[PDB]
């Protein structure tokens, strides 16, 4: 079952639009295509073009994302599967609007009806949404780590210190699994909890981005959602299903992690012998959703300019290639 | 015929006032000489003295520059020869006050009188005064491109996206030539349509300046002036580039230096193909073109290692032959 | 051998701001730091170093004074040559280990300044110690910096702090450097210090203005020497000659006079054959008074905060690679 790569790319914002800023690329959703303009000045008809299992315009909305993507991914999270998603691309072209969105000004939506809010709160309002009252006995747990220069924080921990550091090691009862000692796992008991944990997970990494030098530009973003379900068939049995949503901010593709993955995936593609997995703290972490039994699926995220051609271009082979990928979902 | 080196000296700057910054240059025009003072508080006759083609110290106004160094290479390329000049140095010191200048403020002066304009617009008057007057016909065309890590972007092209990037090809019909694909060569049919066109040229530049790192600073900048004049017994095709380099302080600066070094060694192959600017250049330095290089400096103490740096480096490119 | 001390600064403004939570604990008593390592995955993890002195956040400007420089400026006295090191990340208090700061307004006197450090309370001892003691006695100082390997002059009385020393051998000194253009300013009385100190402060300002990071990078070497006399029964002189060297070292978070200077005490400290005082501009320059004959002290200064754990570890394992002293129990 191969990775599935989707590509997203943002509209221009007011500097380029006071740059003057050309587009560079056209999406064609329903060909599922991207095709960048390469040629600048020089060659005006030269492009590349690149089918995507989907291709989201610069009007694709937060809620069109969360429709197409996310919500296939969550049932079968719910089904009891493990699933990740992670976010790919240049720093500036929307992997943490995409992830986790923002809020919109005054206070004039509810953060689950916020048209501004992305993957992540989007998620969990709709965990609760299915699965309350449902039949289903269940509970929900939630943490946030983030990796930079491969030191491991808490952004959900008690601790008022961000700088506090987790440690990894080998999960001695999943093979390709880890253990972050010292993480934070909240339940979550209903979704009125929700926006309260992420408001604090947030301060936190405003606090860390003071505290070391361009740290949300170089920093990956790891958060993870676990789904225990119960129910009770007509014959008499009790059957556990257990769910686990990986959901990922890389740091900007523009570094021992992002290094790290970019040879495993390598090495995936051309099936060599070794995956350097343990050669970084991302690649440990998202061992099982990269030639395991995760599904995962990945968003290359691009920008429309001109400027960011050479950028662009990269984002897009790197994703397209990983398409190649084969996973083995099952649970 | 060798290459032209001339020194440009600019005066101290506030900061270095306030700074209560020492001169350690000492220009002589007479002799034509830069002596500088290299032994700080250690060693008070210590100095390394360069002869060169010309000196101009601190106090050089820019017409003094147009007169002495432009005008006479002027002169060729009207006479139908190709003609380079480049700024060489490091950050701040002058390359651009050199090549283009600044205008003064206040709308004082009229662009042709301005004070403060450099070679580039006191060369675009000049070429409609002499020619004008002259009564052959003769047609003026114009381009400004820059190389920014090897990428290259039109400042003159109608687009409105200054990222929208030239190509580069080797001319089929000139063996050191090449063409740029999708430069925007600007008829200049009077001397009152040039201002508006370096006008708009700096506005997409300063643009440019606001989308990639230490723009100014490590471009390198490309003005090019050619001009047909139909004689009889004939057309007569000068072209005149006018080059402002990246500050000496990479591959277009890095590749410069080797082939410099080549040059000046007389060794089998001059690397020019290994950058944008040595490809561009390539036709100037050992082709039948006459290279002159301005490099520029600063008086102050604070600044010596590079000082030195410069002169050294412009001082060797004395002994590389045109050949034209 | 070489004195090791360890002071540890109080949590300033921006990590309250940031609720930085400690990992260092300080103990005066068994000259004890212990250093909280586990973070969140161990909280009982601890690494435990041990100093000839241990001083907490809490810790006087004064104090140190007396209890590390005194028994160094009495050496210093009987004539011999002295070097005072201050190392440790940018940030951690060592310009104002070495230097101190001056109280805003002017509620103390520079001599009674509370935040005035090492260098300007040795210069008020030196006079109080040898002007009621009787001899005749006479007092220099110099204060050079170094830059990139480059020497710059700040009680010079060229107005353009940029112009640079040059160092050579003393042909009468194998042990020694001429610094060639080197301002050594004779201090005549306590009532001359102030003004010299704050020329060289302002130079240095300047300075900074002009070069990259220049006082992170920078090494300063302040340098004082005493001339004493005594005349015999019989009219002849004795002079007695001794200096003092307050060094306030580059910043060692993550140069060349920097890494030397390490070899050098690693080379002095495990004993080595040949020192590698040649080759920097530092180690050069002290290489008179080091080698264990005369006093050496580091004061290696560190910060209390979490955020900083990689590099306050560092400085204590540096420190403890300079001079090896064993946990008691
Ligand atoms: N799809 C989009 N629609 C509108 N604005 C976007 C979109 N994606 C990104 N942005 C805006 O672009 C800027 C950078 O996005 P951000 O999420 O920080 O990117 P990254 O995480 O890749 O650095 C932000 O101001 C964000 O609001
Ligand atoms: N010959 C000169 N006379 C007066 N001012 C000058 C001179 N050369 C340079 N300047 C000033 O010095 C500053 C830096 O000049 P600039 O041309 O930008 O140097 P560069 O192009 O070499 O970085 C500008 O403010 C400019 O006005
Ligand atoms: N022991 C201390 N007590 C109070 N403040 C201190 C102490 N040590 C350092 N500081 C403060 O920390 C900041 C940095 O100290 P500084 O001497 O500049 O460190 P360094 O020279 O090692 O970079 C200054 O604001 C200084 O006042
Ligand atoms: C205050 C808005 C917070 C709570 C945010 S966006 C955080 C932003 N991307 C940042 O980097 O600070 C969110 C949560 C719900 C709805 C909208 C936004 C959020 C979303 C996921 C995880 C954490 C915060
Ligand atoms: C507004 C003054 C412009 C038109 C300038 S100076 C541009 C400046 N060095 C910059 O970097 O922006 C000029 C043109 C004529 C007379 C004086 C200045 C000019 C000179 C040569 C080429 C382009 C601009
Ligand atoms: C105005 C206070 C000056 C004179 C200073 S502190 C300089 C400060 N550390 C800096 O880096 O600028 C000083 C001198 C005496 C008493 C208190 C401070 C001083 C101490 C030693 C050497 C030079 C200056
Ligand atoms: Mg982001
Ligand atoms: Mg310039
Ligand atoms: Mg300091």
């Amino acid at each position: 079952k191969n990775i599935q790569v989707v590509v997203r790319c943002r509209p221009f914002n007011l500097a380029e639009r006071k740059a003057s800023a050309h587009s560079i690329v056209e999406c064609d959703p329903v060909r599922k295509e991207v095709s960048v303009r390469t040629g600048g000045l020089a060659d005006k008809s030269s492009r590349k073009t690149y089918t995507f299992d989907m291709v989201f315009g610069a009007s694709t909305k937060q809620i069109d994302v969360y429709r197409s993507v996310v919500c296939p991914i969550l049932d079968e999270v719910i089904m009891g599967y493990n699933c990740t998603i992670f976010a790919y691309g240049q720093t500036g072209t929307g992997k943490t609007f995409t992830m986790e969105g923002e809020r919109s000004p005054n206070e004039e939506y509810t953060w689950e009806e916020d048209p501004l809010a992305g993957i992540i709160p989007r998620t969990l309002h709709q965990i609760f949404e299915k699965l309350t009252d449902n039949g289903t006995e269940f509970s929900v747990k939630v943490s946030l780590l983030e990796i930079y220069n491969e030191e491991l924080f808490d952004l959900l921990n008690p601790s008022s210190d961000v700088s506090e550091r987790l440690q990894m090691f080998d999960d001695p009862r999943n093979k390709r699994g880890v253990i972050i000692k010292g993480l934070e796992e909240i339940t979550v008991h209903n979704k009125d909890e929700v926006y309260q944990i992420l408001e604090k997970g947030a301060a936190k990494r405003t606090t860390a981005a003071t505290l070391m030098n361009a740290y949300s530009s170089r920093s990956h973003s790891v958060f993870s959602v676990t789904i225990h379900m119960k129910e009770t068939t007509i014959d008499g049995e009790e059957l556990v299903k257990i769910g686990k949503l990986n959901l990922v901010d890389l740091a900007g593709s523009e570094n021992q992690s992002l290094l790290t993955l970019g040879r495993v995936i390598t090495a995936l593609v051309e099936r060599t012998p070794h995956v350097p997995y343990r050669e970084s703290k991302l690649t440990r972490i998202l061992q099982d959703s990269l030639g395991g039994r995760t599904r995962t699926s990945i968003i290359a995220t691009i920008s429309p300019a001109s400027l960011n051609l050479e950028e662009t271009l990269s984002t897009l082979e790197y994703a397209h290639r990983a398409k190649n990928i084969l996973n083995k979902p099952e649970v």
